[PDB]
C-alpha cells in the first residue's frame, strides 16, 4: 500500500500525518529539481541529519530537494510560481525529500517537523515519514 502516514508529535505523543506515497511522487516529480520563478521547490543539503534508509541520499555533501504538499484532510495543492508567503492553499510541515540523481528524482522520501500543535508550526528537524 503506498498509502502511508508520518510520524510527527502533537503534544507529546506521535500521531499519524495522512501522506500517500502517490502524491508523494507526483509533486517532487512535479516540481522537478528547478526552481526560481517564485520560491519552490528548494535544494536540500545535509542538514537535518536525515538519510532516507538510502545510500544515494545518505551523502553528506549531496544534492538533494525538498517540495510542499497537502495532505489528504487539506483540499489545495502547491503551485509552480507561489512561494510559502503568497501561497492560500495553507502551512505544510511536510516536505517531499529527493536526489538531484543528475537531473532525476527519486523520492528520496517524505519528511515532516515534531512540532505540530495546531498550525502544524515544526520547530524541530525533519523527521522523515513512514
Amino acid at each position: 500500500a503506498p498509502i502511508v502516514t508520518c510520524r510527527p508529535k502533537l503534544d507529546g505523543r506521535e500521531k499519524p500525518f495522512k501522506v500517500d506515497v502517490a502524491t508523494a511522487q507526483a509533486q517532487a516529480r512535479k516540481a522537478g529539481l528547478t526552481t526560481g520563478k517564485s520560491g519552490d521547490p528548494h535544494r536540500y543539503f545535509a542538514g537535518d541529519h536525515i538519510r532516507w534508509g538510502v545510500n544515494n541520499c545518505d551523502k553528506a555533501d549531496a544534492i538533494l530537494w525538498e517540495y510542499p504538499i497537502y495532505w489528504v484532510g487539506k483540499n489545495a495543492e502547491w503551485a509552480k510560481d507561489v512561494k510559502t508567503s503568497q501561497q492560500k492553499g495553507g502551512p505544510t510541515p511536510i516536505r517531499v525529500v529527493y536526489a538531484n540523481s543528475r537531473g532525476a528524482v527519486q523520492y528520496c522520501g517524505v519528511m515532516t517537523h515534531s512540532k505540530v500543535d495546531k498550525n502544524n508550526q515544526g520547530k524541530e528537524f525533519f523527521e522523515k515519514c513512514d
